[PDB]
């Protein structure tokens, strides 16, 4: 596997519906969907250590983790969480999240590198699955 790359989004499905489950009100959801049309993910992978930088027009966030080792990040709607990534196969990993404070929907995400060179991200909140597809710049 080599997830390393500068990835640009080409497709985004069910993102609005994901934000709805997470309690985001409709006007902000629409504005968020619009910001997702621009967004980029930069990955540097060495072995099972990942550096991931997610950026939109006005905001950028960095995620650092090692597979199998708990780390802290934030949920999609911004609530801090404890995360743990595991491989599910050669080119797919899955992250389970646990809220640091309080309660809410069960969230998770996955990243997969397809055989045709796409990166597929999924983000889940309860029953709702958002799928986003990226290609290398
Ligand atoms: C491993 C790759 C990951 C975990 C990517 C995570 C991406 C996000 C949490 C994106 C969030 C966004 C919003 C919360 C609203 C603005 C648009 C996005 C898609 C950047």
């Amino acid at each position: 596997p080599n997830f390393s790359g500068n990835w640009k989004i080409i497709r985004s499905e069910n993102f609005e519906e994901l934000l709805k489950v997470l309690g985001v009100n409709v006007m902000l959801r629409k504005i968020a969907v619009a910001a997702a049309s621009k967004y980029a993910v930069e990955i540097k992978q060495e072995g099972d250590t990942f550096y991931i930088k997610v950026s939109t027009t006005v905001y950028t966030t960095e995620i650092n983790f090692k597979v199998g080792e708990e780390f802290e990040e934030q949920t999609v709607d911004g609530r801090p969480c404890k995360s743990l990534v595991k491989w599910e196969s050669e080119n797919k990993m899955v992250c389970e999240q646990k809220l640091l404070k309080g309660e809410g929907p069960k969230t998770s995400w996955t990243k997969e590198l397809t055989n045709d060179g796409e990166l597929i991200l999924t983000m889940t909140a309860d029953d709702v699955v958002c799928t986003q597809v990226f290609v290398r710049e």
